[PDB]
């Protein structure tokens, strides 16, 4: 027999991810490189595997939508929400959404569509939002300028606490 | 940091359900006397105690539905999936739905809405699928015929592990 599992999370190392749709913002090239340095943040620190499907069905579906797009989290146009993602499970579970009515970049204007998604994607791992203010699962986007993108220990623990940490090296 | 909770079991041993709406295939006689079956297979076996509202939410909302039905769990038409039950928790945690594009019934052609329901309502109080080819908690339909009811072993194991003996 078997019992569900204590917490929210994806029984498999390897996951699937295929991106539906593109922003009018950017090359297909740019989404592609952001999506791909966001999944790697969090394959980094744990033993998650993430592979790229052109088509079918696939863990994590990523799709640009407005207004009402398929659920029951409705985009509201330009400003106020962003995107969201379904937590771990069935079907629409893990799935990432973009509210295309807001204005993607990979610079520091709009809003930098690696970091969304590196935070989305927490959550279609399996991570809620974090208190500590400067966590990438914090709630309230706060670009810092710097560079460099290090996951902070916040995250690292909160991922860690689900999948383990994979090669610690 | 903060992960999602999962209500591994019941915080309680008396739970609710309502009947919502009603299978074509079957008299209303007929499917109360199914599900009244399906949930005294868990409280045989557990401290558990299960009863009907007419109304109002229950703990475990049932209801019959086809296609998109209010979830987006799409049902599939005939075939494929019979039905689907959500793990403990509030809301929607617990209800179970059953696709009415299936033909049930209880002595006459079609899936046994008695068994799948047991089945079911196993999800709705915490069990995934079991590996047990004869299990209650596999995951392929297996009617064997029998006219009475037994719980397989395993079940029992799997329940009790969550609940304890009644
Ligand atoms: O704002 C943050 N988290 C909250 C949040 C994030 C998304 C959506 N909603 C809420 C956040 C921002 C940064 C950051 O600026 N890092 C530098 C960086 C950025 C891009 C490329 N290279 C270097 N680090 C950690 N957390
Ligand atoms: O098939 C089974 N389990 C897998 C399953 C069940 C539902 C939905 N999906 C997958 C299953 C079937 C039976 C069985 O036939 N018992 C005789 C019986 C049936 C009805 C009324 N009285 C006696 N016993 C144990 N497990
Ligand atoms: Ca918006
Ligand atoms: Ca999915
Ligand atoms: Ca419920
Ligand atoms: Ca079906
Ligand atoms: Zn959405
Ligand atoms: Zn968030
Ligand atoms: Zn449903
Ligand atoms: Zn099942």
């Amino acid at each position: 027999y078997n019992v569900f599992p204590r917490t929210l999370k994806w029984s498999k190392m390897n996951l699937t991810y295929r991106i539906v749709n593109y922003t009018p913002d950017m090359t297909h090239s740019e989404v592609e490189k952001a999506f791909k340095k966001a999944f790697k943040v969090w394959s980094d620190v744990t033993p998650l595997n993430f592979t790229r499907l052109h088509d079918g069905i696939a863990d994590i579906m990523i799709s640009f939508g407005i207004k009402e797009h398929g659920d029951f989290y409705p985009f509201d146009g330009p400003s106020g929400l962003l995107a969201h993602a379904f937590p771990p499970g069935p079907n629409y579970g893990g799935d990432a959404h973009f509210d295309d009515d807001e204005t993607w970049t990979s610079s520091s204007k709009g809003y930098n569509l690696f970091l969304v998604a590196a935070h989305e994607f927490g959550h279609s791992l399996g991570l809620d939002h974090s208190k500590d203010p400067g966590a990438l699962m914090f709630p309230i986007y706060t670009y810092t300028g710097k560079s460099h993108f290090m996951l902070p220990d916040d995250d690292v623990q909160g991922i860690q606490s689900l999948y383990g940490p994979g090669d610690e090296d």
